[PDB]
């Protein structure tokens, strides 16, 4: 008799990409704005974070998913709602009618 078989699969998987995450955080006074920013201020992973008190918005430029940042944002005590998990701009060429 004789036999021979195998079932191995090389282990190779790279997952890493920096994207912009828009989170609508309900702010009231500076404090809230100071805490929201700090919560993600120079924090491992996070590369940038924008906080708009005018539109109670709060962006977060990190390689981590919204589900990951969401928790970090909620940790401050406020409610972080996802209003955009991506970006994209479309330009147009040609003369305009004026």
């Amino acid at each position: 008799g004789s036999s021979g078989s195998s079932g191995m699969a090389s282990d190779s998987g790279n997952q890493g990409t920096l994207c912009t995450l828009e989170f609508a955080v309900q702010m009231t006074c500076q404090s809230c704005v100071d805490a929201v920013r700090k919560s993600l201020q120079g924090v491992a992973g996070v590369q940038d974070v924008e906080v708009h008190l005018e539109d109670q918005m709060v962006l977060v430029h990190t390689t981590l998913p919204s589900q990951e940042v969401q928790a970090l944002l909620e940790g401050t005590g406020r409610q972080a709602v996802l209003k955009g998990m991506g970006s994209g701009q479309l330009q147009n060429s040609g003369p305009s009618s004026g």
